[PDB]
């Protein structure tokens, strides 16, 4: 039988275990938890999308995140004390295009957002696992850009990224989200490279190659993930 692996060098085996899960005895006991993060561009949300197929249940942050800041949510109101009503639409729904206007790009900004908001995002993360677990989930996915950078790994069995060259994520970021390469270069800056990403992950993807490659990745990296389950 002939195929292919792939592997990450400076070697890493994409889809392997790369260093022992963590131990968390404050999940239910239940549930095994990932933490599903890579740089911008990296196509973690079609791995998300792969891993939700086969039956992972996922979490994602960033949607989290806005219904956190939503009337009603518990980041609302202090997000508009810390940025003011200017961020507000008429119907006084935050505007995340003014909003992100004032933080992407600006390292004190956005950690006023994110001291604010990482906190109750990971609440609510924490709540969703619960019910999750009482409704007979066992695999839950936090799907989080900034998972490492908020410390969430605290929260996680093991930590998944998705890695994919630089010049590929900001041709990417540039084409897909209408970025100057500034811009691009600003976004990925103002987070974790790729190999430090990978020095604190147990398991490691990519998305480089055509659908098919990625496919067979997450396929062979659940089927071992399944095998090392409790
Ligand atoms: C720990 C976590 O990962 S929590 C989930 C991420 N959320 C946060 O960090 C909270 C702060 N961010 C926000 O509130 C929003 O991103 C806003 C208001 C700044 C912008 O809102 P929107 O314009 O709707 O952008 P959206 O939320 O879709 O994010 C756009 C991109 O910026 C990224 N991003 C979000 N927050 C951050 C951050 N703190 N630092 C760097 N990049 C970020 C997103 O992951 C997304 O990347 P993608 O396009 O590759 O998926």
């Amino acid at each position: 039988a002939l195929y292919q692996i792939q592997l990450l060098k400076d070697q890493r085996i994409l889809g392997n275990l790369l260093q022992p899960p963590n131990e968390r005895p404050e999940l239910p006991s239940g549930l095994y938890v990932l933490g599903l993060t890579g740089i911008s561009g990296s196509g973690k949300s079609s791995v998300a999308q792969r891993l939700k197929n086969l039956g992972a249940y996922i979490i994602d942050s960033d949607h989290l995140g806005h219904r956190a800041y939503a009337p009603g949510g518990p980041a609302y109101q202090p997000v508009v004390e810390a940025f003011g009503t200017d961020i507000l639409h008429k119907d006084g729904t935050i505007n995340r295009k003014v909003l992100g206007s004032r933080v992407f790009g600006n390292k004190k900004q956005m950690k006023i957002l994110t001291d604010i908001v990482w906190p109750v995002i990971a609440k609510l993360a924490r709540e969703e696992m619960d019910v999750a677990v009482a409704k007979g989930k066992t695999l839950c996915v936090i799907d989080a850009a900034m998972l490492l950078e908020a410390g969430w790994q605290s929260m996680v069995h093991e930590v998944w990224t998705v890695v994919i060259p630089e010049t590929e994520a900001v041709r990417r970021i540039v084409e897909r989200d209408g970025l100057s390469e500034a811009a691009a270069q600003s976004r990925l800056q103002s987070q974790m490279s790729g190999q430090q990403l990978v020095e604190q992950s147990n398991v490691v993807l990519s998305t480089l190659w055509e659908s098919h490659v990625t496919q067979s990745q997450v396929e062979k990296a659940w089927n071992l993930l399944q095998k090392r389950l409790p």
